[PDB]
């Protein structure tokens, strides 16, 4: 609904890595740690869907200035090294790269397309804008 509390499909949660829970994490059906991602169970029916798409566009929402910001983004791929509080400096996996607002309190915030949700905002600053792209996890859905 708002936008920023993860992506709820079927049974199950996905949020960013980093900010999940040791309760979460303890419980999760599939973590990735290069990718910042976790999928773990919740008692409660998702609403949400991932996108079975190839979409190079779509819609983020930034909290921090509380709006729906369009983008073209750039594929799924290996992306530079850049440290967080969170992580020390890594390069992560399946990254979708665009131009953007974000701040620090903005990660987790949904992206999507006319198919379902792409990714998750992952970090970002000085006008670019990083995504988890989570079209792999589909199998989710079932
Ligand atoms: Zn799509």
């Amino acid at each position: 609904g708002p936008g920023f509390g993860g992506v709820f499909v079927g049974s199950f949660k996905i949020i960013n890595y980093h900010l999940a829970t040791i309760e979460e994490r303890q419980s999760a059906i599939y973590v990735d740690w290069q990718s910042d991602v976790l999928v773990t169970p919740i008692a409660a029916h998702g609403r949400h869907q991932i996108a079975r798409c190839k979409c190079n566009t779509g819609v983020y929402y930034c909290r921090h200035r509380d709006k729906s910001y369009p983008v073209c983004f750039e594929g799924p791929g290996i992306q530079w090294i850049e440290q967080t509080e969170y992580y020390p400096a890594r390069y992560q996996t399946n990254v979708l790269l665009a131009a953007g607002p974000a701040e620090a309190g903005d990660c987790g915030g949904l992206l999507v397309c006319p198919h379902g949700v792409i990714g998750l905002l992952t970090a970002g600053g000085g006008g670019i804008v990083a995504f988890t792209d989570i079209r792999n996890l589909l199998w989710l859905d079932t």
